[PDB]
Formats: C-alpha cells, structure tokens, sequence
C-alpha cells in the first residue's frame, strides 16, 4: 500500500518546516531589538518624569 | 522499507515544533507588551494631544 | 512502531498547530496597526516635518 | 492500518502548512519595514541627541 518515497516526502518537508521555525526566532529576534532601541529614545526624563505621563495614563486612557 | 525509526523521526520533530509554537506565543505577546507600552505612554496630552496631533498630520501628510 | 495511531497523532497536531498559525495571522495584523499608530503617532508636526529631520539624517547617519 | 488516503490529508496540509510558514515570513517582513520607518522617523536630533538618553538607558536600562 504506502511507499519508501511516501514516508520520505513527509520526513522531508518535515526538516524544511522545523527550520521555518528556527529562521523566524531569529526574525523576531531582530524585532524586539528596535522595540528596545525605541523604548529608551522616548524614555522621556529630566522635567518630566514617566511616573507623570503615567499619571496621565491613570486617571483616564 | 519505511522503518519503525522513520515514523519516530517526524513524530520526534513533531513534539519539538509544537514547543517552538507555545514558545512563540510567549516571544509575540511580548512584542506587543511592549509596543503598547510606548503607545500608551505618551497616551493623548492636553496640549499635546496624541490624538488631536494625529489628526492634524491627517489633514495635510 | 508503524501504526494508524502514530500517523494520526501528525496530522492530529498538524491541525493543532494550523488553527495557531492562522491565529498567529491575526495577531500580526495587530503588531502593525500598534506600529501605524506608534508611528502616525510619534510624527512631529509644526516646527520639525517629519521630512526635514529625515533628510538631516539621510545626508549621514 | 497505513492507508495512502490518509497519508495525502497529511503530505497535503503539509505543503500547506509551508506555504503558511513562508507567508508568515511576508508579514513579518513587512513588520520590520514598519519597525524600521518608526525609528529612523523619530531620530531625534538638534535639542535632544539620542546618545544622551541612550547614556542614562545604559545606566542599568
């Protein structure tokens, strides 16, 4: 019924897929990286304190 | 033939990708952590109202 | 080892995994409307257009 | 037991599946590009040099 070049095709794309997988941490990876350089660009400071803006974010959105 | 060791291969990779998946998740939710972080940090100001100053860039970009 | 189970046990996580892929679509969507926002947001306006300092920074970076 | 049928769902979705890894890879692609114009938009320059904050975000941020 089944045939070796069955089980194969399958085993096969089957690494292809995994590697997907790996290759895209690695893009995520590199995202996160500049949501972080952002963050600390506007980490406003001096004047006005992120505690104040929150203040602003408390009372209401 | 197809070899009791072949099924096991794609079953083991299987159980592995799975894991990368959840892990996936949890790496994502972060992105978003954080991009809303930012948003909400400088949240509509009176003065500088996000919003309004959004709106002025909409009428003539 | 070769039994209907193991093979259903694939394709049974296979549609598993699917549904959190397609999600995962969904998801994605929202990092960019947060990234749209974060950016039609942060865009000075009146004093610095956004294409006056961009350029500054295109002469060297 | 090992039916050639059930096989075909499996090594089917599979191409499938692959498709979707690779498309996943378009929209994240197209995160970054966002990613990217959001940053390089907001270089601050002349008044607040992002060395500066980025001075206080080494202190321990």
């Amino acid at each position: 019924g089944p045939n070796k070049e069955t089980i194969n095709r399958e085993v096969s794309i089957l690494r292809h897929s995994y590697q997907k997988e790996i290759q895209a941490k690695e893009t995520m990876k590199e995202v996160l990286s500049d949501n972080m350089e952002v963050l600390s660009d506007h980490i406003v400071i001096e004047g006005l304190s992120a505690e104040e803006i929150i203040k602003m974010g408390e009372t209401v959105l």
